Parts: structure tokens; sequence; C-alpha cells
RNA sequence: AGGGU
């Protein structure tokens, strides 16, 4: 939605986390989001699925300032995914594999 | 780094 007045925070904010980074920010064992909840002192609970965007909405509840703090931890964790871990192939570098050569020997 | 409660 065109929320031109979305500059106002509150006691619990809805943060848009990329759907390809949902498990990332929480961690495979949830150890990661516990750190976010720890360093911010907030209750971060992923909602079912608002579906109103290419992201997932997570309701970071708690004291507004801490919600901002918590939001930053998740957002920065996304920002660090942006060419953070360098990958030669797969991304900006197509592996020059042959036409089935290597596996297609017959 | 896919599910933490």
């Amino acid at each position: 939605g065109a929320m031109a007045y979305g500059s106002r925070i509150g006691g619990g904010i809805d943060v848009p986390v990329p759907r390809h980074s949902v498990g990332v920010v929480i961690g495979r064992s949830g150890e990661m989001i516990k750190k976010i909840q720890n360093d911010a002192g907030v209750r971060i609970q992923f909602k079912q699925d608002d579906g109103t965007g290419p992201e997932k909405i997570a309701h970071i509840m708690g004291p507004p300032d801490r919600c901002e703090h918590a939001a930053r931890i998740i957002n920065d964790l996304l920002q660090s995914l942006r060419s953070g871990p360098p990958g030669p192939p797969g991304g900006p570098g197509m592996p020059p594999g042959g036409r089935g050569r290597g596996r297609g020997q017959g």
C-alpha cells in the first residue's frame, strides 16, 4: 500500500523480510533471531503471511525504540547478504560447463 | 541462512 504516513512507529512494528531471507535472519536453529531478540529485547514473531508484498511480515513487538533496534539487526543481516559472502560461480559468474561433458559419457 | 516461539 501507498502508506505515505508510515513514518510513525508504535509498540510493535511490521517488518518486511525478503522471503528468500526468512530463514536466514532467524537462523537454521533459531539461534540467530534469538540474538536479535536478545540485543533488542523485543518479541519477534513472524506472522502467518500478510501476502501483501514480495516479503514476509514479522511483527517485532516491544518498546518502539527497541523495535527500531531489532528492525536494524534484521535489515543489516539482509544488507550483509548483499554480496557479503563472495561467490565466484552461481551468481555474477556462469561456470563454463560443457554440453553434458563429464556426466554424459554414454 | 527455511522456522526459532
